[PDB]
């Protein structure tokens, strides 16, 4: 039994935190020092950023933030709530970049911080343990009028967006374990810097998804320098910019790259229109295609088959077969498991579920993980390997010399190893990407943010090596694959 781990550590969704910005704006400093309009236009620019408006009732930490005009959160504190509340806790303070400690203890190691709790949350902390509550404000946590609130939703202090912060992570995912990394780049030209009075800078942008060629031109050559071994698997995907999936932008970054002495080694290809129930998808025509299949083939990059539903199932196993051979074996699929998917049907319009694991089912598995017991996460490894265990056999079948691997959408991750060692994968993706979180039993509720990629790297590899598997590195993929 040999699995290979692939790291994604960027991806189209999750967004970059500053953990040392203000997460609170107060109403009274933004009507009060702005013209009605400027306010409305500050205020419209950070809903657009993820900033949503907060009545009063919030409590906020704030230590050397001077604009004029205990660091520790610990365990027992923790412990007096529900595992619900403490969980709430833990990940909205870690998103903030406190850490847990050895004692599992929550801990901010910095000498400045603008930290903030919404209405909801204390309003629950009142409920469960006013004691709590009080030990929090003698500790320094203010009471807050109405205003805005920076919550971090689907957001992390760790998630690289720069070609340095990309390439160092990388780095450190391939020594933690993996042998293939999948890439994104984001289009940051949009960030602006808004400045408030008796508050401080707060900065804004959409870091969309994006293919950004002079950041790829930095990224692929920095990363080959310091681990040549790097199996890079770079994302053609448009989430976001719908409008670009015929571009010849999404080969343009699968190029003979002079400083490498290659192009790269895998790109992600999806057979199908990719329609998330989220909404945000993006096309993927026949002509389309063609051309990717020909520019792949021609400058040696192998393609990674995204299977994100069964259009892309039915597809790959027939019309797409050929060239999938003519690109080179093992073909490469990725399961796409747990993301709800829909088809469209071009003459009505109409949509249908098209996921892997039907969306009634997933639904149903989200459930038995938040019943949060063994026999329960039994059930839901059943009905994951039930629906998924189809879908394998036939691409095996249609591809006897194959290589299948799996993702899992953050709160799902639990299953990753149990559900690819029951359908005998042969690999496992983890990375900010997919998910932001870790398992950590060290502390209350028993999940909090991943210090990183690598991260979660390092625990799937650990979980895996204790079932007895054996875990492939870059050398060994690259053999083994031919790539
Ligand atoms: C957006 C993202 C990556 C966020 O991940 P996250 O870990 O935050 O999970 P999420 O479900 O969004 O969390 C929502 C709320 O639940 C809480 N929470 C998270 N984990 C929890 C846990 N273990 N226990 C209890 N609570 C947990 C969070 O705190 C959060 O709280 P609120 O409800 O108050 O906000 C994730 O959501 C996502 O979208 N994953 C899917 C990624 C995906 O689509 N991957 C496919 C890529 S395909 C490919 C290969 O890249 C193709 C190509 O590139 O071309
Ligand atoms: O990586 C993804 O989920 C995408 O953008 O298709
Ligand atoms: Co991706």
């Amino acid at each position: 039994t040999s699995l290979y781990i692939t790291a994604a550590p960027i991806g189209a969704v999750p967004k970059f935190l500053d953990p040392f910005e203000a997460t609170f704006i107060p109403s009274f400093l933004l009507e009060g020092f702005f013209d009605a309009d400027r306010c409305a236009s500050i205020a419209a620019d950070l809903k657009t950023d993820g900033w949503e408006v907060v009545p009063a009732g919030g409590r906020l930490l704030q230590v050397g933030h001077a604009q004029p005009i205990a660091a520790h959160f610990p365990k027992p504190w923790l412990a007096a709530l529900s595992n619900k509340l403490a969980r709430r806790i833990v990940l909205q303070l870690t998103t903030y970049g406190w850490i847990v400690s050895e004692q599992g203890d929550l801990l901010w190691e910095h000498e400045r911080q603008h930290h903030y709790l919404p209405p909801a949350l204390i309003e629950a902390i009142e409920k469960e343990s006013p004691a709590l509550l009080k030990n929090m404000e003698e500790a320094g946590w203010i009471a807050c009028a109405a205003g805005y609130w920076q919550a971090g939703k689907a957001r992390s202090p760790y998630l690289p967006i720069t070609p340095e912060a990309i390439t160092e992570e990388t780095i450190r995912s391939m020594r933690a374990g993996a042998a293939v990394v999948h890439l994104h780049t984001r289009d940051l030209s949009d960030r602006r810097r808004i400045e408030i009075p008796g508050l401080g800078v707060v900065t804004v942008g959409s870091q969309r998804n994006q293919i950004v060629l002079d950041d790829y031109d930095a990224i692929v050559p920095m990363v080959k320098k310091r681990e040549p071994a790097a199996i890079l698997n770079l994302s053609t995907s448009v989430r976001g910019d719908r409008h670009g999936a015929r571009s010849k932008l999404r080969r343009a970054h699968l190029k003979f790259y002079d400083d490498v002495g290659s192009a790269p080694e895998v790109a992600s290809l999806s057979p199908a229109a990719v329609v998330f129930q989220g909404g945000g998808g993006y096309d993927n025509a026949p002509d389309f295609l063609d051309a990717q299949f020909d520019h792949f083939e021609r400058v040696g990059t192998r393609p990674e088959v995204e299977v994100f539903n069964h259009a892309i199932v039915d597809n790959a196993t027939s019309l797409y077969r050929d060239r999938l051979l003519r690109t080179g074996k093992p073909v490469l699929f990725m399961l796409v498991a747990g993301v709800d998917q829909y088809r469209r049907d071009p003459i009505t319009g109409e949509v249908e579920d098209d996921s892997l694991i039907a969306r009634v089912v997933r639904e149903e598995i989200s459930s038995l993980l938040a019943d949060e017991s063994a026999d329960s996460h039994r059930r839901a490894v059943e009905l994951a390997i039930g629906q998924l265990r189809p879908v394998v056999e036939r691409l095996r079948a249609s591809f006897p010399v194959s290589k299948i691997s799996i993702l899992l959408p953050g709160p799902m991750q639990n299953l990753l190893v149990d559900v690819a060692l029951g359908l005998g994968l042969d690999g496992i993706r983890v990375g900010l990407e997919d998910g932001l979180t870790v398992n950590d039993a060290r502390v209350p509720g028993g999940v909090r943010k991943a210090r990183g990629t690598w991260e979660q790297v390092s625990l799937v590899r650990e979980e895996l090596l204790g079932r007895g598997a054996t875990i492939l590195t870059a050398a060994q993929v690259r053999d083994m694959f031919g790539l």
